[PDB]
């Protein structure tokens, strides 16, 4: 009877208080949405890695449990039973029954150690067995399994120290459930009190990984990249060469007589199996050290060039058999390389080498001209000269016999007793081997991702036939990345190819968690035309960017909503006959319209409209400073002293930060402080019937901002004085602002206040409304607004009587256009993004203080409370290096952002100079259409431009001619074009229909009427 | 390596940052393309009757007899640059991965994303721009497209530089001949783009050096996690794996910083291109 | 001013405004708070059985 | 001509700080390779 647990089974991983935080932990948790087994109204189940036991009960039928490997008297078992009066815990060698129940559970309890007795509607328990400790977490909750979420609390941790693989329930109607735990990653959430009230299982779904990455329980509309497609290995493989014999341990460790240290011995070991367990009952070693390998890994390796050297030395000289030693033995007798790879073994032999009265059969060298080289032997017998006095064989007072003898007596001190020494040297994982360990081979598996162990080399991947020809002396094959790609099987001698079994990118499209919980997944390296996927479905659409699974294809074309790639977007249907879903289509390019061209036809506007458009540009970003000592060391004098060995690395950062900070003021200065004359608004507001009240300064506010400026300043959400006592205590635990500056990260105020910026903008507006463009070129000169507008109309190719005859229409159009903008400004992302980025950059810096950087902890106080000076100088430096790298990265990104902001500020300054202080002829620089004028408004950290443009409308069709032939001469319009309504011919202007009589004043003649193509006739 | 994966959690806040930067760059590229090409959202069809005062535009207008709608000069341009592809796991499984050099990159986690606009869509935009500018002049870049004969448009343009229009109406044939010859010379020269090739070369080299740098030891006893883990127990192997992790994180950081610095310059060039389009193609320039 | 001179590694400073270290305060005394326990650990039983 | 002088000053400052940064220990026992190699053998000096 199977059942689904939804989110049951979450306990506290530590004993530390946390609140108002999100924490990512790793432990043995019960996977979300896993199937548990249901038992109603008593078998033996396995105990794999832990058990999540839950019991819906009303009358106390479930009493306890028993744990063990086999439940008879050949092993130890744990009893946790609740009798009617007491709870008894015992760890003994019990003899149990097929069916135990309550009190007839066992028959005999022979011998045992642990004992705890006295201890005079839905229950959930978690059991574990780690490092010899049996841990239990439990919780009870009053009201088949229900929904909800609850976290279990630690109960006990028994030191039983036994081996557990099976468990059984004790019953005395009721039901219980059983689910196993696996090692997974979970994202928990602590509420204001410290209680866990939510969790996320990373790698349970494709959208669950994204939540863990963002470290949030919500996701916004878009497309996100997840980890590549992963494949786990199916089985394991072991392939050693097939050898039978056993290595000659007896001949080496058991010989009758050993060699002298000066004439040490050396023999080769090959074609055997290294199994040192056979020495556990005959030989005990006082010294055993290995150098290039771990003692616990010797059983799983193979060795290439094995040798064994043996000699005899006295007791206290054993410390000289090591790579970097000096003394009598290491100098003249036996030396090891500094890159030694092997093991050294020594043991006491006072029983076999000591004779009564002195044994003199072991010698050593005492005099030599120079030191030996590694693995060099010297068995000479020449007399040694030590005083520059010549001696040809004779001896005395200057010349000695090089070799001295050991005196080994049975009653010597342990420092003067004989020791037998053996040194083994070899190589690992490079060439063919013939000496292996005690491991059993398995079969060869191809075309699957499996674990392997080839001659001691372990890894994962897929095996495949290969077409390479290794030479007889080669075993492995590498690539440019230096990883093993091919291997020769040590039994069949065939060559294989090793390939990684993880491949391909993945992405997830989501419409927003506030909207729906369904998603689509794009497999970017799969062709479904299916297999390398997490799930198939009813609808599977194949694009040229990948295989989209979870969206329904449609044949219409809309504008892009979520760009997927290669000309395909996605959108949420929601509003449709079907409940809701995701759709995939191809983006549209804008509804191809028409073209109506001929060699004698033209279109001329008969009207126009006045339009006002808005443009936004960033001008500045935030200024910050850093106290490197306070960020890296906190308040530790030891760290402060250790940091001086990185002295020239903080001034370097502060110089760049100061440069950016002083650049920001120049950015603002160049944009806003162009005119250094402050013009006041006129006292009487009368400008040819144009209404500016919604952009001029308003003095009915705490500031002198205009209506549109006030609307703008509320659409971006944010100097200040934050006092030490302001966030003293708990308030610093949630502020998120003085959490920054408790670590040395400040924010500096701007040099110009928003009031001054608004004053500059008001001066600009007053100047440009009262003078035109004269104040930008010199002394401001007054001119009526209607005449200024006539000038600006003359600047775009239209006569001024056109304005003087439609003044009222133009004024009304402008007033309505100005009203529409403030109507639209009701409910600035380019300006908001700067603030968001500057805040996130500073918050990640504080977040990155919880990393270890390879040390034992990230808390200097914890490190210094347990370790002394020398042992702490090694752990502090890693944190110093990591925390310096963090600041360097932050500063580099700040510089790269400041460059872009400066580019934007320069563009804004040029725009001010060319659109606000004059009229522009460049196309599309100050709006869309023919530019007339523009007004600046200030926003937070930016500027806003209101561009007024002239747009023609209501065109009509006319026939036209390039020239007119009157009486044998050719006439040209001299301004504008010739048009005809069907019987009459007129001359007009390009941008407005206004026909006139063709005469000599509006015409010039520079032809003969013989060559022009398209000439008509009529008359002038 | 699961052991390395578990040891890497003590640098968790260093991968999301790199991915955020790379995602910012990738999003910026599509905006760069849009601001340059999608200036007009009205697609204009090529004229059905090609009668422009004797001017020959056949070499630059769309060709409807190709698998795409690219023009002759556009095809010549596309053939001169040597580079949105599906590479499958079964495609380079075996010894092929030792020479492909493309799926050697993506066995180590390095991937390339397709652009949002395809070459066919870009060519459609360009064709619309050409048709608009040849049939309307410069009115379509300011509002409703108003038609005008090409010769009269060219007379306007002569007036724009201080020369009277009769100077054009009396030399139309010679001017058309000169324009046709000049157009022919360009396609003659385009027979056998180093500014555009360098972008591809730089990106490929930057991606290849990253794969090459995986053989560095960085102070450890070997640059192979399997080799390190086949000989040392946990305590002794953590020390070696930490150095490798440090070095490889540093390599990734350097790559990302260089990518950001290159993206800035590409953006400056794209802004120049968009301004140049607006001022030289949709109008007549006095600068 | 002396901190600024030490940072610039110069005996003269030019006109301007410079940033110095944050405001620091030193501790006045020391505190110890362990639990109140009287008995002595059983060394005899363990090391002398 | 401060705008032109600043570039020269910046380049000189950068190249001089590069040289000054050779006297740091970076966590070692000395900042002089000769001193390190005159007292420690190969294994301890690596
Ligand atoms: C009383 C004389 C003091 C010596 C002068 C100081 C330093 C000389 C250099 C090294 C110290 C000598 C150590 C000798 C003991 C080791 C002998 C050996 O087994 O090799
Ligand atoms: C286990 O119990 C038996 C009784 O049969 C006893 O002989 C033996 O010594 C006990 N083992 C231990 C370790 O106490
Ligand atoms: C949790 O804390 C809040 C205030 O922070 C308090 O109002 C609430 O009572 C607390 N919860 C419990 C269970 O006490
Ligand atoms: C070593 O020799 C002794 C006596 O010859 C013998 O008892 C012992 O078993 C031998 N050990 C091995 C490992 O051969
Ligand atoms: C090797 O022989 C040469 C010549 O006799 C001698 O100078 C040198 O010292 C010898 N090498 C060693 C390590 O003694
Ligand atoms: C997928 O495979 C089919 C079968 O050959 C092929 O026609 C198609 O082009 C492939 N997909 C892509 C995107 O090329
Ligand atoms: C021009 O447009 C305005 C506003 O739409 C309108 O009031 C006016 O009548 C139009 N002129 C003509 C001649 O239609
Ligand atoms: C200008 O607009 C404001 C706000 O709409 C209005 O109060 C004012 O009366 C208008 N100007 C005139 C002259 O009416
Ligand atoms: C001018 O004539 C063309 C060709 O018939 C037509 O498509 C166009 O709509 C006409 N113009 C107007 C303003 O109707
Ligand atoms: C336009 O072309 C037609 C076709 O030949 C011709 O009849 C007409 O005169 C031309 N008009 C002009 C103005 O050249
Ligand atoms: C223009 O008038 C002349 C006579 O003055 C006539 O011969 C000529 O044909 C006319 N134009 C055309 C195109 O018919
Ligand atoms: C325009 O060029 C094409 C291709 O070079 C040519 O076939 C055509 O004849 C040219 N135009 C004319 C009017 O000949
Ligand atoms: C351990 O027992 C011996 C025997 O009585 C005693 O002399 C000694 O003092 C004991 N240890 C200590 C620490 O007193």
């Amino acid at each position: 009877a199977y059942t689904n647990s939804f989110t049951r089974g979450v306990y506290y991983p530590d004993k530390v208080f946390r609140s108002s935080v999100l924490h990512s932990t790793q432990d043995l948790f019960l996977p979300f949405f896993s199937n548990v087994t249901w038992f109603h109204a008593n078998p033996v189940l396995p105990f794999n890695d832990g058990v999540y036991f839950a019991s819906t009960e009303k009358s106390n039928i479930i009493r306890g449990w028993i744990f063990g490997t086999t439940l008879d008297s050949k092993t130890q078992s744990l009893l946790i039973v609740n009798n009617a009066t007491n709870v008894v815990i015992k760890v003994c060698e019990f003899q149990f029954c097929n069916d135990p129940f309550l009190f007839r559970v066992y028959s005999s309890a022979n011998n045992c150690t642990f004992e705890y007795v006295s201890q005079p509607n839905l229950r959930e328990f978690v059991f574990k067995n780690i490092d010899g400790y049996f841990k239990i977490y439990s919780k009870h909750t009053p009201i088949d399994l229900p929904q909800g979420f609850s976290a279990l609390e630690p109960l006990v941790d028994l030191p039983i120290g036994i081996n557990i693989t099976r468990f059984q329930t004790l019953l005395a109607a009721a039901a219980y459930y059983v689910g196993y735990l696996q090692p997974r990653t979970f994202l928990l959430k602590y509420n204001e009190n410290g209680t866990i009230t939510d969790a996320v299982d990373c790698a349970l779904d494709p959208l669950s990984e994204t939540k863990c990455t963002l470290k949030s329980f919500t996701v916004e509309k878009g497309i996100y990249q997840t980890s590549n497609f992963r494949v786990q290995p199916t089985e394991s493989i072991v392939r050693f060469p097939n050898i039978t014999n056993l290595c000659p341990f007896g001949e080496v460790f058991n010989a009758t007589r050993f060699a002298s240290v000066y004439a040490w011995n050396r023999k080769r070991i090959s074609n055997c199996v290294a199994d040192y367990s056979v020495l556990y009952n005959s030989a005990s070693f006082s010294t055993f050290k290995c150098y290039g390998v771990s003692p616990t890994k010797l059983n799983d390796l193979c060795f290439t060039n094995v040798y064994a050297d043996s000699f005899v030395i006295r007791g206290d000289e054993v410390r000289q058999i090591a790579p970097g030693q000096t003394g009598k033995i290491a100098d003249y007798n036996y030396k090891l390389p500094d890159d030694f790879t092997g093991c050294v073994i020594a043991w006491n032999s006072n029983n076999l080498d000591s004779k009564v009265g002195g044994n003199y059969n072991y010698l050593y060298r005492l005099f030599r001209k120079s030191n030996l080289k590694p693995f060099e032997r010297d068995i000479s017998t020449e007399i040694y000269q030590a005083g520059s006095t010549p001696c040809n064989g004779v001896e005395g007072f200057n010349c000695y016999f090089p070799l001295q003898s050991y005196g080994f007596q049975p009653t010597n001190g342990v420092g003067y007793q004989p020791y037998r020494v053996v040194v083994l040297s070899f190589e690992l994982l490079h060439a063919p081997a013939t000496v292996c360990g005690p491991k059993k081979s398995t079969n060869l598996v191809k075309n699957k991702c499996v674990n392997f162990n080839f001659n001691g080399l372990t890894g994962t991947g897929v095996l495949t036939e290969s077409n390479k020809k290794f030479l007889p002396f080669q075993q492995f094959g590498r690539d440019i990345a230096d990883t093993t790609d091919a291997v020769r099987d040590p039994q069949t001698l065939e060559i294989l190819d090793i390939t990684p079994c993880s491949f391909g990118g993945v992405s997830v499209i989501t419409p927003g968690t506030n909207t729906s919980n369904q998603v689509a997944v794009l497999y970017q390296d799969v062709n479904c035309t299916t297999w390398r996927v997490y799930s198939t479905g009813s609808n599977v659409f194949q694009t040229r960017a990948g295989c989209l699974i979870g969206a329904e294809h449609v044949n219409n074309s809309y504008e892009c909503d979520i760009p997927i790639g290669a000309g395909i977007c996605a959108s949420y249907q929601t509003q449709t006959i079907a409940s809701q879903s995701i759709i995939a289509y191809t983006m549209s390019l804008g509804a191809e319209n028409s073209v109506a061209y001929s060699n004698n036809s033209i279109a001329i506007p008969t009207n126009f409209t006045i339009s006002v458009t808005t443009e936004i540009l960033p001008v500045s970003m935030t200024k910050t400073s850093v106290d490197c000592t306070m960020y890296i060391c906190g308040d530790s004098t030891e760290c402060s002293n250790l940091l001086l060995q990185y002295g020239s690395f903080c001034t370097q950062l502060n110089r760049a930060l100061t440069g950016i900070a002083v650049e920001q003021d120049k950015n603002t200065q160049e944009v806003f402080a162009q005119v250094k004359q402050i013009y006041k608004t006129p006292p009487i507001k009368d400008f040819g019937g144009f209404n500016f009240s919604q952009i001029l300064p308003d003095p009915s506010k705490p500031s002198k901002r205009s209506f549109i400026e006030d609307l703008l300043f509320n659409k971006v959400t944010l100097g200040f004085i934050k006092q030490y006592g302001d966030c003293l205590g708990d308030i610093a635990a949630r502020d998120l602002i003085c959490a920054q500056k408790f670590n040395g990260l400040t924010v500096l105020p701007p040099l110009l206040t928003d009031e001054m910026i608004a004053q500059y903008t008001s001066a600009l507006l007053a100047g440009t409304i009262t003078s035109g463009w004269t104040f930008g070129a010199g002394a401001a000169l007054q001119i009526p607004f209607a005449m200024q507008m006539a000038y600006r109309f003359n600047g775009i190719g239209v006569t001024q009587n056109v304005l003087y005859e439609n003044q009222k229409l133009i004024a009304n159009q402008f007033n309505s256009a100005i009203g529409k903008i403030q109507d639209s400004l009701s409910s600035l992302g380019k300006l908001q993004d700067v603030v968001n980025q500057n805040a996130q950059a500073l918050n990640t810096l504080v977040k990155q203080l919880s990393s270890n950087f390879g040390a034992i902890s990230s808390v200097l106080n914890d490190i210094l409370s347990r370790l002394d000076k020398v042992e702490a100088e090694v752990q502090i430096d890693r944190l110093i290096t990591g925390r310096l790298q963090s600041l360097q990265t932050y500063v580099t990104q700040q510089l790269i952002r400041a460059a872009e902001i400066r580019a934007s500020a320069n563009l804004a300054a040029t725009k001010m100079s060319e659109c606000v202080l004059g009229q522009s002829k460049r196309v599309d620089f100050c709006g869309k259409g023919y530019h007339l004028m523009s007004f600046p408004q200030s926003a937070p950290h930016g500027v806003v431009f209101l561009h007024v443009t002239y747009v023609p409308a209501q065109e009509k069709n006319f026939t036209t001619a390039p020239a007119i032939c009157h009486d044998g001469k050719a006439h040209f319009p001299r301004e504008g074009v010739f048009v005809s309504n069907g019987t009459h011919w007129f001359v007009t202007q390009r941008n407005f229909y206004e026909p006139q009589i063709i005469t000599t004043d509006n015409t010039f003649v520079s032809g003969n009427c013989d060559v022009v193509i398209g000439i008509v006739n009529n008359t002038v």
